[PDB]
This record gives C-alpha cells, structure tokens and sequence, in this order.
C-alpha cells in the first residue's frame, strides 16, 4: 500500500487529479488509479531501466522506508537479494512483516542501520538505490564514501533527489564533488522537475489530507512524509529545487579531473524528461 | 616523433599549411611545433580521461610508427603496450625506436591485422583507436576482436569519423558500440578544429611547388588531395571528425546502452566549450 505513496511524472497537471484521495481510494476512478500507477512507474522506470537485473545480484536501498521498492524488486525478479536500511524501528519491523507475509524472508532484509556511518551486509553491491533519502542526510560525504566503498566496481548508483537552485538540499557544485571525490561517474541526470511538480500538485491538499487525518487515521511519520511532498511540490513549481535523477557508476580508472569535468556536464545539463523515450 | 593523424587548430592560422609544414616545403620550427601540439591536442582529449597509473595494459590496434605507445611507455614505465600495423616498414622504425629507447622489454609491435587476428593478450585495460577503424572493412568482426579482448570497465579510445577510407553513418556507430557492449562515456566533435588543421588557401600552388622540389609519386598526391577534400567535407559537414570515449560494460540494459550511445553520438560535445 505503501508503494501508492511516492513521487510520479505527470506530463501535464490534471485537473480532478489527487495523488493522496487516489492512493487510498476516495477516489473510485478506476481510469484515474491507471493514471496514479503509471505515473509512479514511469518515473521509476528511469532508473531501472538501465539495470539488467538479471545480471545483478544484490541491490541495497540506503533509505527503504517500509520497503515496498526492494520488495517489488524481489518479486519481478526472483533471484535478487535485496537489503534496505531505515532509521524507525518502527519502519523495520513493519517491513519485515510485508517481507514475510509475501514468503520473501529468504532474500529481502530491512536492518536498522544508519546508512552515513554503518556499513551495509554486502561488501559489493550491484546496485544501490537512494530514492529522496540523501536530502534527509547532513553527512554526505560520510554516506557518499559508505555507499561508493560497498558498491561493486563498474555497479550502479540509482538517486532521485533534489538540486538546490528539514531537508539538506545542495547545489550543482556540490553535488560534483560528492559523486567526483567518491569515484561515481554519471551515465545521465534526469530532470524530471515540472512533471512531479504537476503530478504532486493538489489545490486540494489540506482538505483532503484532513479528511484523511480523521476517516482513516494517520500516523505522525505519514503526515509528516505527505505535507514534506506537498511542500517539495511549491517549491518545484517555484523552481528553487530541481528534482533530478542520477544513473552514475563506480569507476575507480578513469581520471579525477575527467570524472569532474563528465559529472560537472551531466550535473549542469541534465536530460529533460520530456524529450525522452528508451521504448 | 611523428603522427599519422590531423590536429585540431582553434581557429584558421593563415600561412599555416600543413602539407608545407608536414612534408618539408616550410621549415619554420615554430609551424613545426604548432603541427605537433595539434596532434598532441587531439589524442590528450581521449588520453586524459584514463588513468594510467591504474592501468597495466594497452592495445594500439592501429599503431603506425607506434609514437603513441612509445610515449606512454616512457610516460609510465610500468605499462606494457601492444601494437597492430599493416606495415612493414613503420613497424620496423616503430621497432627500431622501442629498442634505441630501451623499451623492447615493455613495448611490442606486430604486423598483424586487428580485424581477426587475436592481440597478444587476453584482456587490456585501454584500446587505442586513432584513424584506424575509417581503414578497416570488416568494422563487425573488428569491434567483436576489440570487445573480446577489453577488461570489463576498461576503455576503448578512437578518433574516427562520421558520415553524415570506409566511413560510418551515426546509426551504424550506435549498432556497433552496443551490440559489442561498448557505452560511451563522451562524444567530442572536432570537426571545425581538424578542418581548420587542414584549410590551406594555397593548396592546389603548394602541392605544385611540392611537386616540384620533392618527390611525392601519384599516390601520395592523390592522397594529399583527399585530405584536402576531406577538410572541406568536414566544413560542409557531410563528415564530422569525432573522438570516443567508450568503456566496455555489459551490465547496462540493451534498451539503455542504445539509448546513452545515440545521446553522444548524435549530440556530441564541441571541442570549443570544453573546459
Ligand atoms: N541516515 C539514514 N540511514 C538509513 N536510513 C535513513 C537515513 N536517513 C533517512 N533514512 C530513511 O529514509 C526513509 C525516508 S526518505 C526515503 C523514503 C523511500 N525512498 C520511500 O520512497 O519509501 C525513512 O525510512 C528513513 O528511515
Ligand atoms: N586491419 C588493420 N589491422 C591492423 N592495423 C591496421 C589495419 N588497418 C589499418 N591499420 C593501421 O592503422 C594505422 C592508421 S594511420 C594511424 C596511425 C597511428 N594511430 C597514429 O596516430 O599515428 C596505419 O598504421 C595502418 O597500418
């Protein structure tokens, strides 16, 4: 259920459209749900997509919340071993309960670890997935060195997150040097901006997240994450963030001062998602 | 020493004419070392994206008087270079520079045909590529030897050409790097800079008076105006003169590897606004 709660592209902004009333059925359009799903899909979609999956083995999400990303993962491909880390005990063992209720127990693990400082299981992942998570991290380089020393060389680095133009957003520069210092080098950036501010956008918003609050209770840690995406949505529409996503790699053999001047390009002049199509 | 490839020149230098300079009718030395630094310029925009010291092995699968392993052998004395020619006479000299060099131990040079014939190692870590794979046929049987014998992450550097001598359209470059599971990591366009190497006014009064004064034989004459030609087709853009910086990777999505392949190689970086 958790997996309706997360960021999506929309092309345009649609009237009628509420990411939250669709996500938890207030609204019964069916043709709307299609919309919410493929939305959430599409964005996502650009990053694995570049994965071969069945060339993978580990794939490790640095900040899972309750998982339903790795445990998507662990469905549509059966022979991946999946580990997430969240800061809630809370989060963790509610995971684990999703893992085992769908007979996942033998290869997705939620370990409560602080990704800026706690090495993960693996030595070597494949893939590393970090899906808003590094905004909510002060220590970057800390995390940065922790995600870039358990990566397997040539492995993928999977990051959507925001570009500043209680989160910790920081600018392209910045950026840089954290990918660059780390050996992560970007195969593309995606700037997905305006299509999640369209998709976030609800005129609606307090009164359904109301209504939401008394007929069918929330708690703390969801009405936090839900005004925190309404409130990332203002300031896309008001461009003082970019939303940006970043397929980079481990390369520890092209050179230092190339590996900034690539990120530096990727970085300043990402791909508008509007002019893509991979089919 | 000596290229067997063009430069890039920034913008036209008047009374610079390669074909003077290149072949002994101009013996300015400050042309000579411009000519040379243009030559240097253009193959230090794939080089400086390696790092060597990281590096144990490299294939120059189109060496010519091998001044390019030559130079990275002494640069880095721990790397051991390998180079392909189909000449017997600059493998000679290519051989006879690595031993008055002292580098016979690290350096190799074969006269083998790198469109079949396997290298002598299994796997390298950097495959030079400079004017090389615009002279070969059989670019698919090429780039499967290429890619067999490239370490996973390891680079493949070329300098070639686009067709907009056996010249390749953009989708034929796309084709070749992706199905062999070779991802670009850069596409630079040099056009205007070679073209600008090759722009001589005079030409046609030069080639006389090199006619005349030094020995050249028809088939260096005709090659001479091919270049010529070609620098005008680069102006004309028919042609684009581009520099590859490709990395072995055969874990990316078929559907993605086409799809960052296509971004270079349509949309490369110009070599002007490159920091
Ligand atoms: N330093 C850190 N180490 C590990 N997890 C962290 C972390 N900082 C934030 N997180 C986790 O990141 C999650 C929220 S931000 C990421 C949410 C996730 N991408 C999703 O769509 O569900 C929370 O579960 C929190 O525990
Ligand atoms: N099929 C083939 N196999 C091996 N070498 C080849 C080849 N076809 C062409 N060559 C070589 O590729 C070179 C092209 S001229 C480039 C020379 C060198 N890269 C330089 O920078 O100066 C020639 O030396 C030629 O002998």
């Amino acid at each position: 259920d958790e997996s309706y709660l997360t960021f999506g592209v929309l092309n345009e902004k649609q009237p009628g459209f509420s990411w939250l009333r669709v996500a938890y059925g207030l609204d019964p359009s069916e043709e709307r749900m299609r919309l919410l799903l493929h939305s959430q899909r599409a964005l996502r979609n650009v990053l694995l997509d570049s994965v071969d999956f069945s060339r993978a083995k580990s794939v490790w999400d640095f900040g899972c919340g309750y998982a339903s990303d790795i445990i998507a993962l662990g469905e549509r491909h059966s022979h991946l071993k999946l580990h997430g880390h969240t800061l809630s005990s809370e989060q963790a063992e509610l995971g684990l309960r999703k893992i085992e209720a769908r007979g996942l127990g033998g290869r997705v693990q939620v370990l409560r670890r602080d990704s800026s400082k706690d090495a993960p299981l693996e030595s070597a992942y494949d893939v590393i997935l970090g899906f808003e998570v590094a905004t909510h991290i002060k220590e970057k380089r800390s995390l940065f060195q922790n995600l870039s020393s358990h990566l397997r060389e040539g492995g993928f680095m999977l990051l959507a997150d925001f570009i500043a133009n209680a989160s910790y957003n920081v600018t392209p520069s910045q950026w840089v040097e954290l990918l660059s210092e780390h050996g992560l080098r970007l195969v593309e950036c995606v700037d997905v901006s305006q299509e999640v501010a369209n998709f976030l956008f609800d005129a609606d918003f307090d009164a359904n997240l109301t209504q939401l609050e008394t007929s069918v209770g929330i708690s703390a840690i969801e009405k936090r994450n839900y005004q925190a995406m309404r409130n990332f949505g203002a300031a896309l529409e008001r461009k003082i963030l970019s939303y940006v996503l970043f397929i980079a790699q481990k390369d520890s053999h092209v050179r230092s001062t190339y590996l900034r001047h690539i990120n530096q390009k990727w970085v300043e002049a990402p791909a508008p998602y509007a002019a893509r199509e991979l089919m």
